[PDB]
Order: structure tokens, then sequence, then C-alpha cells
């Protein structure tokens, strides 16, 4: 137990990097790492000018101190340098250049003890309340003679390198900033040996970008109220009924995280809650599955667009789609025709055949979605008919009732119509859509009935995300949260070894979706009104891994 | 510094109480309290006989020791008695006729410091591994002299009696037996300003009754953990009406430790609401708090979840079920039963205000009912023969569930957008969806507005109890009835009352009983229909209004 400098005086980074202009040339097939996010500043300045949340974060960290948690830290501290026996402070450690672009309003950096390593300059060169060292082993000295909470190394890039190399660091709170930056100076490449993520944060939205926090953590390399919890858990389990066929030293990366605060785990942890308690069933397709039933999940779209990282999706489809259903289209060939497939075997001959719809033509997919949110009640003919002002409008009745009713309790567009399920190539799976106003702002609850967790989810997700900010923005509002609601919530056994895999990745920060604000009317909208920004994400991953 | 022995010594009791048999007695509208519980034992023995759940809970309490714990127990043991000095125990207290009343096969009670209470007898009646002693003075002692880590007072009745009339117990762990037995000693009443409980568990069944386990406490007179405050750096500095609802008026509430008892799933969606919900006008004037989207989800297989915290009634919500399984739309039918659910809703001016200027008064249109065994059908009057007319999805989904449980599609809707400008009031409870593992029937019924105060906990018995049914006609035991609320909101009228409820602690929840001769969906009457065991609060009239 040869104690370590960083353990004994508490010494952590904390940095904030974006994304860099591209030293790669172009971005048709990117590849993404941790390292995407390694922009540290510009001509001496940051790269992005003003970020409002990372600097709140920023502030927060480097001040907060924990007075009760002193005591063990001053003995741990004494021990080390063989020693005996008025607001505790953090220290700040930042190079000259940094000091230099911190504004004058700002420095000293308040409730802080500052430190600023130089050479060209010493403490006479300074008016401030600061402390000059004009090497690493001065501030180890420095905080051998301190009362403080942490040590906290602020950069710049210079004097993260050079406390890295020596294994001066703890841990290190690295903001990833989403966006693209004309940047000069770079955080050094984390070794993955020396460092782990142990920790990702919600995703936010600050001046037009979205962010996140994660943690690196150095790898190795009163008490009868805890009895009442121990005494209220009597009649738990030994065992899950998976667990001993699904082995959790397969989820090694899943299971070393400690906050899991990505709105990506909404997602993860459902599939590892069916993946360690799911039920073994059969189903429709033969395929087998692990099922459970009901569960809710929740996405801030003022936050953020929950496009999933941990693997690729591609959003033309289902854009394609969603415009499909608005139009009230039931005509398999017009998405065929867009190269979109997403219906194609559910509108062949065979698949027709087998729902006894002998009398319908290949790929009219009878009375879907489109039909429901634009003519609900009308007779189904054919996909050519105009089925001009017959049945319920239900999508602009929505529409109407958000505009002029926000607070009606009776914003429901719904595709389950009872009459018609037969004569549809497959029932509807999203079964109806809840609109809520409050205060300017949108949300929307989806309930799905039967719900693929490989392949169906993600896309999900996508859709009624971007149908929420379509209905928004044609209303006047804010979109707020998309609330997920599963049913019949399935793995495909085909998809156990894939979800295994994504399940071990670290989710990215989400993108944003920007629609062209001139669209007034839902009818309006075609491909090219809709721009993903800022998508990084893990490899593309064949859920089906048959060959 | 102020120590009671009690505290010192970290002596405990340890009960189940039943109910109690009143030969030829009270029950009118009987009044419950905690008092209700306190049967102990008849002829010697339990007056129960056998529950396994409860013995299990008696053996992990009474066995259970933190060894890295004892030092600080040790610590202040000590300071105490004025001292400074194998595999660590705890200490069972007994009275002989409890000694007497346990098996010879389990005697001496596996990995515990025995002991027994007795003017009678002495250690030559017994052995050394047990230990006796001639008054309750003499444990104070002997708990002295000992390396243990708590000390469990087991009964009975005489024991409990005199300890607690001296203040030598810490906390009562009671087991609350939610059935009626013969009884010839009891507990004793437990003063409230006294005994406080700090905790209740989940709600469980054991041989044919519920039970729950709750915990009193005595009244008086390391760097991870930052990361989390890290990640907690964008919060407000309060929740919204804070200043408006005060959490201090919920000191029972917010003093509990634990509160796994499942009707906090519907009091903790209250406080949810009461504290961070949306002020919004409704269709009419009328103030609620709203928020959007939760889940509640009731193990059907261990309780039925009628709320506790205030008295509830099902004749109506029963007929309600049956009328809707006949295809009725007729609000008469359910007026002439005194059920007056719909009656608002039937009115001359109500169904004017609807545009229904040409609906029979009680004409409630193609609501629930209709939609349910006529899916599809033209909707003329409450009085057409509609046989054989639309979709009858309730036989669908039965049928669905014995030919093809693992369907993703057994799914009963109400929300049929051609007909809503035509119904009364369109449905508040849109769809039902069921799920069948192992033998097992699960339902989701997603509601697109939740009155929480007073229509949402009828709607949980109603669904619950549909549940069962369809259960039991497809020969499946009920598993989990989950319940989706959409548009979930208080109305500000309701929040006093509502202020009060959050602050009474749930009972163990009753059973239902359905008779088992019923094998078709379409052949219940109120009479199949019994809960068991049901103790509650008093009733709450939601709006306090005179
Ligand atoms: N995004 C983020 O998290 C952060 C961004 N930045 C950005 O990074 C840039 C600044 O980084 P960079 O140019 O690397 O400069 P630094 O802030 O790392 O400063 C470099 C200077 O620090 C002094 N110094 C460093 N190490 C030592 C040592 N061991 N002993 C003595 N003096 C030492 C020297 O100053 P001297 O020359 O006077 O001797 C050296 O020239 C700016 O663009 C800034 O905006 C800044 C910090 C954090
Ligand atoms: N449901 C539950 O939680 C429990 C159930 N029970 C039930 O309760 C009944 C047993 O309770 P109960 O009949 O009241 O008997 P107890 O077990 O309380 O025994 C009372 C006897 O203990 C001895 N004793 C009591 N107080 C003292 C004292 N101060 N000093 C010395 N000796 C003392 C005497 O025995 P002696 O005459 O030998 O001196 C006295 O008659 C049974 O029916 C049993 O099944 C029992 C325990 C727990
Ligand atoms: C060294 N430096 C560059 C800079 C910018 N953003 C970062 N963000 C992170 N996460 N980590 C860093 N090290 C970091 N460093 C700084 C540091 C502080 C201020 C500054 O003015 N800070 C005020 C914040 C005032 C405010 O904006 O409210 C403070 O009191 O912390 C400017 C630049
Ligand atoms: C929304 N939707 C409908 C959908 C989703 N999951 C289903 N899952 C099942 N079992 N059955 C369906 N009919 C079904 N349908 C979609 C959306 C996208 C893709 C899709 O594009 N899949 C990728 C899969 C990529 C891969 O795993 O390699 C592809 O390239 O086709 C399929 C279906
Ligand atoms: C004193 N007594 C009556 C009795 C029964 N149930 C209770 N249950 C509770 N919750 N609290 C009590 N005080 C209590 N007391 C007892 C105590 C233990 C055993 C007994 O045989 N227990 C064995 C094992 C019994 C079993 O596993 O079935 C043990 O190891 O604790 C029987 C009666
Ligand atoms: O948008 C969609 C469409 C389909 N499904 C999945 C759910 C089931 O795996 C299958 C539909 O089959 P049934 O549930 O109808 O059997 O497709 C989705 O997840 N999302
Ligand atoms: O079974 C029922 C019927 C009604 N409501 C409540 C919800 C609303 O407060 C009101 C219905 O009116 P709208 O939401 O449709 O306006 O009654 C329930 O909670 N349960």
């Amino acid at each position: 137990m040869m104690e370590q400098v960083c353990d004994v005086f508490d010494i952590y980074a904390i940095c904030a990097c974006c994304k860099v202009e591209s030293k790669n040339e172009g971005k048709k097939n990117e590849v993404f790492n941790n390292y995407t996010f390694r922009g540290l500043g510009n001509k001496g300045v940051l790269p992005w000018k003003c970020n409002s949340l990372d600097m709140k974060y920023f502030c927060a960290v480097t001040t907060y101190v924990n007075e009760s948690k002193y005591e063990k830290l001053k003995y741990k501290r004494c021990k080390y340098l063989n020693k005996e026996t008025k607001k505790l402070q953090n220290v700040v450690v930042m190079g000259r250049t940094s000091w230099e672009s911190i504004p004058k309003k700002f420095k000293p950096l308040s409730n802080r003890i500052n430190v600023i390593l130089s050479r060209t300059l010493k403490k006479e060169d300074f008016d401030e309340d600061v402390y000059i060292i004009n090497k690493v082993e001065d501030l180890i000295v420095l905080l051998g003679k301190l009362n403080y909470y942490k040590c906290f190394i602020i950069g710049g890039s210079v004097v993260y390198q050079e406390f890295l190399e020596k294994k001066l660091i703890k841990k290190i709170y690295f903001t990833r900033i989403n966006s693209t930056y004309e940047c000069d100076v770079f955080f050094p490449e984390i070794n993955e040996n020396e460092y782990q993520i142990i920790s990702v944060s919600d995703v936010y939205t600050s001046n037009n970008t979205t962010l996140d926090f994660i943690i690196y953590k150095k790898t190795n390399n009163d008490d009868e109220e805890e009895d009442d919890f121990v005494y209220f858990n009597f009649n738990k389990e030994k065992e899950e009924k998976n667990k001993n066929s699904i082995h959790p030293n397969d989820f090694q990366i899943y299971n070393s995280l400690k906050y899991k605060y990505h709105p990506e785990y909404q997602y993860l942890n459902i599939i590892y809650d069916i993946m360690m308690n799911g039920n073994k069933q059969s189903d429709r397709t033969g395929v087998g599955v692990l099922s459970k039933f009901g569960y809710i999940m929740k996405f801030d779209l003022s936050q953020y667009f929950p496009l999933l990282t941990t693997k690729k999706l591609f959003l033309r489809g289902i854009i394609e789609e969603l415009l499909w259903f608005i139009r009230g289209e039931t005509n398999g060939n017009t998405l065929l025709n867009k190269n979109v497939r997403i219906w194609e075997a559910n509108g062949t001959r065979e698949f027709l055949d087998n729902r006894k719809l002998f009398h319908r033509e290949v790929n009219d997919l009878g009375p879907i979605y489109g039909f429901q949110w634009r003519h609900f009640g009308a007779e189904y003919t054919n996909m050519y008919d105009n089925y001009e002002n017959k049945g319920v409008d239900q999508l602009k009745n929505i529409i109407n009732l958000i505009k002029n009713d926000p607070t009606s309790r009776r914003i429901l567009l719904c595709a389950w119509n009872v009459k018609d399920l037969d004569q549809m190539a497959l029932p509807p799976c999203h079964i109806l859509c809840q609109f809520y106003v409050f205060d300017g702002k949108l949300s929307c609850i989806m309930y799905q009935r039967s719900c693929d967790l490989g392949l169906g989810v993600p896309f999900n997700i996508a859709s009624y995300s971007i149908f929420t900010h379509m209905i928004a923005q044609v209303c006047n509002l804010q979109p707020a949260q998309f609330i997920h609601v599963l049913g019949n919530a399935h793995v495909y056994n085909n998809h156990i070894d894939s979800l295994k895999i994504q399940l071990n990745r670290i989710p990215y920060p989400f993108p944003t979706l920007k629609l062209n604000p001139d669209i007034k009317n839902i009818e309006d909208f075609t491909i090219s009104d809709f721009t993903i920004q800022n998508y990084v994400h893990h490899e593309k991953i064949s859920m089906d891994m048959a060959a």
C-alpha cells in the first residue's frame, strides 16, 4: 500500500473538450472514440467562446467542499508527511496562459486558492491573491503546508500533459462539448489502461450545443437503519432465472459504471432487465423471445434528440415513413421507390395471403397508420383511392386541440382501429399518442403494445421524438418530453449476442434535430426540412449476426 | 450524555398479532386502528397455528448480526456500565409458557443466546447452553456480562406487558396478520405519543392470509459520494409549489424511512403532483395540479390493492363492470340499482352541452359496453338489439388468452375514434392489454385522464377485479395489474383531504374472493364478489365543503 501522491493530496483534473475541425478531411465514414473529444483552446481562448452550463459545472465542482470529510483528509496527509495536530477551500492549479485568458472580473477564481505555474512571471508580476510556482514539485510542497479539501488542475494543455505523464491525476472530470470548433491545443490522448470511465451524466443543451459530463478514474494496475433495510429484504431470491444463462461477467463495462445518468441507459437498462429477469416465450414469428410487461422511458427533447449512440442508426428511412404516415399513404411502393424497405416483407404476396388478404394487391398494406391518422372509420378500398373528407382526420383534430384547447385531456391520436385490424398487413405496434401542453411546451406519450428492443425500439424513439418536434412547431410550442410506454417488451433470442456487445458501449452525448422553421402546417414537411447535427455513435451492429 | 437502558442494551420486541373474534359483540361500521392487530396466543399456541413467512421473518431478524457494527455497541455499553471489558449472536428473551410452546425439534433456537424468565424453574430443569433468570432486572445484569449484538423480546403476552410497562423496549418489530382467529392472550395497546411507526414493508400472502411487517420506534423526551453532488449541480433551490404545499404538513409521510407498502405507489404520485405539479385550468374554471406519464404495478398474487388510507366501497364499481360486460349503454339500468357513477353524464343539460340533442336522457351512446361487445356497429339507441353486430373484442381477447397466450395483440380498446362525438364522454380508460406467462395473467390499463383524489382509487379496484375475472374464466392465476397514467391531476379542492391521507400509514391489503364456479365472463353476478379482511382508515370526503 505504498500510497500514491494524487491519493494523499486528492489531485483531480477537470477539463472541457469539443470536437476538432477535421485533420482527416470530410465526414462520410467517420470513426468515433473518446479521442473525438479533445479540443481545449484556440488562439489563447476557448474554441466555443461561452458555455454557460459547463462554466456552472466547473464552478460547482471546483468550489464544493465537505467540511465533515476534512478530518480524514488532514490525518491521512499528516501520517504521509509524519505530523501531529477559516472556511475550507479547494485549490485550483492553472498554467500562466490559462490564468491570462480568465476575464479580470472573475480573477482570482472566487472561494478557491488559486495556484499559477509560470517561469516567465514571479509573485511580483501579479497584483492578485495567488500562489506562483515555477515547477510541479513546488505544488506537492505547497499542498503539504495548506489546509484545503481537494486540488483541481484546471488546464491548460501543457499543464494537463505534465500532470498525466507524472501519474498525478486521481480522476478526470471531463466535459464532452458535442460540436466542432477551430482548435490549436488538445487534451492528451487518455490511455485506456491508465484510466477508465466510471460515470456519465445526463445530456444537456447550452449555447446551441449538447454536452455531457463524464468521470475517468485511475485504474488499479444511524447503524440500526441499515439493519431495518436488511430485514425488509428477508424474502428475496438467491438467483435471477437467466442470470446463470446470461453471465454478468459478459457486462464488465456496463457493470463497472457507478453513475449511469445518460438517458440512453433507460433503453440499455430495460435490455439488461429483460436479459436477467425476462420470461422465455414463443411468439407469432417462431424466433422465441425473452419478455417482460410494462416499462416507461422519458426523454427531454428541449435538452437533446435521443438517437441511440451505442450503435449506428440512419434516420432517412424513418423520416420518410413518418412523412408517408402524415400524407395518409398505405402504398408500400412509394417507400420502396425511395429505397425504404421497412414494410417490404409485410406487403409480399406470401405475407398478404398468410394474413388471408387474398384480394389485396402486393404492397397494399391496407388501413394502417396513415389511413387511421387521416381517415379513421372510412371503409378502406385500395391504396390508390382518394378518401377525400371520409372518416375522421384525427391528425388535423389534435393540431386544432393543441392550438385552441391546450388543457384538453382528450388530445389522442389512435391507430388501433378494432374494426380494421384484420384488413391491415400488421396491426399497429404504436397504439396511441397522447399530448400534454403546459406553459408553451408540448409533451407526448406513445403507448407501444409490442416492442422489439434490439431493432424496433431505437427507430421508434426517434420517430415519435421527431413527430413531437413537428407537432410542437406547427402549433407554435416548444417540445418538452417524449414519454415511451412499453407493453410487451421483448428481446429476440437472435439479438442476445449483439445486444451484449451494445450494452458494454458507453453512450456519447446525443445529437440535436433542426427543423426548417418556415413550415407552419403538418402536411408541408419534406425530407430536406430535417437536419441531425453532431451525431457521434459507435459502429453499426447487425442484430441478426447470421451469414 | 442522556442515554436510556433500552438504547444502551438495544432491547427490541418482535411479535406477530392477528385480529380478534368478537364472540357475539360489535361489528356495525367497524372502526380500525393499530390496536386492531393484538392477537398473540390461544390455548398456549399461536392463534393462526402456522405462518411460514412470519416464521421466516422471525428467524432472519433474530438470527442477523453485523460484526463490523458491534465495536461501537461494545464501546457504548461499557461507558454506561463503568467497565471496559467466539462468533457474535443476538439474545432471545422468552417467558416459560413461550419456551414450552416451541417444538423440541427447534429449541434451543438455533444460533441465538436463549434466555427464559421463570419464577418456578432454575438452570437444573434445563442446561448451560440456555440461561434462566428470576426477574426482569436479572437480564440487564446478564446483558452487561455477554458478547451479544441485539437483544430480542419474543413474548409471550405477560413478558411483553411488563417489558413495555417498565419502558425497556427501543423498537417493536410487529407482524400484522390480516385475518381473524380465536385468541385468549393479547399484545398491549401501544400509545401513539410514546411509540411511532417508522417503516412499513411490502404486503404478502402466506397460509391464505395477507400480512405485512411494520417497525415502531420509541419517541424521544467515502468520496464517490461527492461525484453524486457534482451530477446534481443543475438542480433547483426548491420544488415548485413547496411554499404553496408546505412539506411540514407531511410530517408522518416524511418521518418514514422505508415505505415499501404498495399503497405508497399511489400516495407517492399524489406527493409528486403536489410538490412538482403544473398549475392549470381544465374543462371548467376548477384548479388542478397536473403531471404527464406514471406507472403503478400491483401484485394481485399477494394482495387486492383496495386503498386503506381511506374507506372505499365496491358495489357500484362491480355493477359498472357487469354492465360493461353485458354490452349495456343504458344508464337507467345503473340508476335503478342506485349506481350513480354516470348520472351527471346522462342529464338533458350534459347531453345538450355535448351537442347530443337527439339523445335520450341516460342514453350514454356507444361507450365501453358497446365497444367491448360491438366495436364498429352503428349505434342507434340504448334499447336496440345489436346481437352479432360489430367486433365482440371481449370474446376475442378471451379466446386469444386461451388459444394464443403469447400473442402480443391481446388488447381491449374503448377509444373508438369514429364514435367519440356520439359518446356522453370519451373513455378515460383507453385500453387493456393482457400478458400471459407460466399460467399467470397480467393486465396493463392505459388511462388518458386520472383524477387522483377521487377517480384513481376506484379505477385501481375496477381493473384489478376485471383482471381476476378474465384470469378465472381462462384458468389462469392473476399476476400484476399495471396502471399507466397519462394526464394525472389533483383537483385543488382535494389538496387538504389528500394531505390528511398522505399522513396515514397503510394497513395490510384485503383479498378478493370470486365464486370459483363462474367460468364464463358473462355469468358473474354481484354475489360472486367478496372483499375479505378490509382494514381501513376513516372515510375522507375528498371535497371538504359544508
Ligand atoms: N477547455 C478547457 O478545459 C481549458 C481550456 N484552456 C485553453 O487552453 C489554452 C491554454 O493552454 P496552453 O497554451 O497549453 O497553456 P497553459 O495554460 O498550459 O500554460 C502554459 C504555461 O504554463 C507555465 N507552466 C506550465 N507548466 C509549468 C511548469 N511545470 N513549471 C513552470 N511553468 C509551467 C508556463 O508559463 P510561462 O510561459 O509564463 O513560464 C507555460 O508557458 C487556451 O486556449 C485556453 O483558453 C485552458 C484551460 C482549460
Ligand atoms: N404471536 C406471537 O408473537 C407470540 C405468541 N406467543 C403465544 O402467547 C402465549 C404465551 O404467552 P403467555 O401465556 O402470556 O406466556 P409468557 O411466555 O409470557 O410466559 C409468562 C411466564 O414467564 C415467567 N415470567 C413472566 N414474567 C416474569 C418475571 N417478571 N419474573 C420471572 N418470571 C417471569 C413466568 O413463568 P413461571 O410460571 O415458570 O415462573 C410466567 O408465568 C402462547 O399462546 C404462545 O403461543 C408467544 C410468544 C410470541
Ligand atoms: C481555465 N479556464 C478555462 C476553462 C473553461 N472552461 C472549463 N470547463 C471545464 N469543465 N474545465 C475547465 N478546466 C475549464 N477551463 C477558465 C476558468 C474559469 C473561468 C471563469 O471565469 N470562471 C468563473 C465562472 C464565472 C461565471 O461564468 O459564472 C468561476 O468563478 O469559476 C474562465 C476560464
Ligand atoms: C420501424 N421498423 C419496423 C419494425 C421494427 N422491428 C420489427 N421487428 C420485428 N420482429 N418485426 C417487424 N415487423 C418489425 N418492424 C423498422 C425500422 C428500421 C428497420 C431497419 O432499417 N433495420 C435495419 C437493421 C440493421 C442491422 O441490424 O443490421 C436494416 O438495415 O434493415 C426495420 C424495421
Ligand atoms: C416464541 N415463539 C412464538 C412466536 C411465533 N412466531 C412469532 N413471529 C413473530 N414475528 N414474532 C414472534 N415473537 C413470534 N413468536 C416461537 C419462536 C420460535 C419458533 C420456532 O420454532 N422457530 C424456529 C424455526 C421455525 C421454522 O422455521 O418453522 C427458529 O429457528 O426460529 C416457534 C415459536
Ligand atoms: O414500429 C415497430 C413495428 C414492429 N415492432 C415489432 C414488435 C414485434 O417484434 C413485431 C410485431 O409483431 P406482433 O407484436 O404484431 O406479433 O415488430 C416494433 O418494435 N416496432
Ligand atoms: O373512471 C374514471 C372517469 C373519470 N375520471 C376523471 C378524469 C377527469 O378528471 C374526468 C374526465 O374528464 P376529461 O378528462 O375527459 O375532461 O374524470 C377518472 O379518473 N376515472
